């Protein structure tokens, strides 16, 4: 087979290029689009407006127009976006301009695919080795990363888990551990559907404090409990009833499998451990990579999943998928029992 001239210029301007994508992730860092729609439409106009070197702005410019991004400042136009750059306006419904920040969550991990080679090697994510601490550990600690990384996400909306909380019935389960809860979102629908219920959250001490918030604003905080813990520690308590809320999903199946023996343990005798989780073929390799170099995680089919629960000792005894109109994806609640 023959390389003809289009395969080595779409290798050189797309699949290899790893040059434009910093450019724009620049772009809307610096939110440029936003400053040239403000008034501003000379090179020196935008510099004034981001404290940018001038002429090395020109430089970002010049190619940010060659790729279609901008266009004008004909050197006697002026500098404006193109229909393709109003993608990085500030309000644009897809928020790419907040996908592409660099201040932000998703745009700040990218950065550690400069070290794939090594996760493609070990398997294990790049992320602790680019910035000190390993995703999560780095969200807990640094508010703007893991406010930015949750507005991006379809399940920190309103009603993301009204759904979910609707496919299972909660009337009889007295004690929901909720390990890795995150905010609590899901906790906090299942305690307003079922009044007798108590919970425990388990969480880092970032996601722990806005639980703790969202709890209170519900009316929950007399029988939903938030506790600063670490999952691959031994649970602070046993619960007929273990949720894992699109956590498995962010580890190896080392680690999903260490955390899934802890859950176990923490059940009670005759309990319910649920996971809740979940052209085209494009956008869930690029995820799955994200998640491998993110935090080394992978989307685990259902028989996957099965299994990886199947060695931590637990059988399944019943599934159900559904679609929210509010999620882009379908969810799925897996429910296990202990096999001994
Ligand atoms: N060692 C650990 N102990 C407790 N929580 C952890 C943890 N490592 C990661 N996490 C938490 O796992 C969560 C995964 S995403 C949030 C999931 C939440 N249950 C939901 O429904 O969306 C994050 O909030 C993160 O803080």
């Amino acid at each position: 087979l023959e390389p003809t001239d289009q395969d080595l210029d779409v290798l050189l301007k797309n699949l290899g290029n790893l040059v434009t994508p910093m450019a724009l992730r620049v772009a809307a860092t610096l939110r440029l689009v936003d400053h040239l729609l403000a008034g501003a439409d000379t090179l020196a106009g935008l510099a004034d407006r981001t404290d940018t070197h001038p002429q090395a702005l020109s430089r970002l410019v010049r190619h940010l127009t060659v790729v279609g991004v901008l266009e004008g400042g004909e050197k006697g136009r002026p500098l404006r976006p193109t229909r393709l750059g109003m993608l990085l306006a500030d309000g644009h419904p897809a928020q790419q301009r907040a996908w592409l920040d660099l201040n932000g969550a998703v745009s700040h991990a990218d950065l550690a695919f400069t070290g794939l080679l090594d996760v493609v090697r070990t398997g294990r994510p790049a992320y602790a080795g680019r910035y000190g601490r390993p995703f999560w550990e780095d969200l807990s600690a640094d508010v703007a990363l893991a406010d930015s990384f949750d507005a991006l996400m379809s399940c920190d909306e309103d009603l993301a888990y009204e759904a979910p909380a609707d496919a299972y019935d909660w009337s009889a389960v007295r004690h929901v551990l909720d390990v890795g809860g995150g905010n609590g979102g899901m906790l906090a629908a299942i305690a307003l559907r079922a009044p007798h219920l108590r919970g425990t959250l388990v969480e880092l001490a970032g996601p722990a404090e806005r639980a703790r918030r969202r709890f209170a604003d519900a009316g929950l905080a007399d029988r939903v409990t938030v506790a600063e813990g670490d999952f691959f520690k031994p649970l602070p308590v046993t619960a007929d009833v273990v949720l894992l809320s699109f956590v498995l999903l962010n580890w190896s199946d080392e680690d999903a499998l260490t955390i899934l023996r802890g859950c176990v343990r923490a059940l009670e005798p005759g309990g319910r451990l649920l996971v809740l989780d979940r052209a085209d073929r494009f956008f869930s390799t690029l995820l799955d990579l994200r998640m491998l170099t993110f935090m080394g995680g992978r989307v685990r089919t259902r028989d996957e999943v099965v299994d990886l629960a199947g060695s931590a000792g637990l059988a399944l005894a019943s599934e159900r998928t559904s679609g929210s109109t509010t999620l882009p994806f379908d969810f799925s609640i897996l429910e296990f029992t202990a096999v001994s």
